[PDB]
């Protein structure tokens, strides 16, 4: 029982995300990445010009 | 370190997102867009060089 105890925390979240939530989080991350990429691209284009 | 950098984002993120049916679709679209952006950026960088 002590074991379960120290261990009980490392557990989750992944399941919950899948049920939801996980997809939403992933989407958000992707969006952020895309935005960053776009910004970088714009900068690169300017530099190239 | 650059590697970790481009990569640091993909981390968390999914399966749930993909499933979401609407969410999943959105995620897929976002991913595609991101990929395209990345390709464009790479091309731009090469041109700049």
């Amino acid at each position: 029982m002590k074991l379960f105890f120290k261990i009980k925390p490392l557990l989750k979240v992944t399941r919950q995300e899948e049920e939801m939530q996980a997809k939403d989080e992933e989407l958000q991350r992707t969006k952020e990445r895309q935005q960053k990429a776009e910004a970088e691209l714009k900068e690169l284009e300017q530099k190239h010009t």
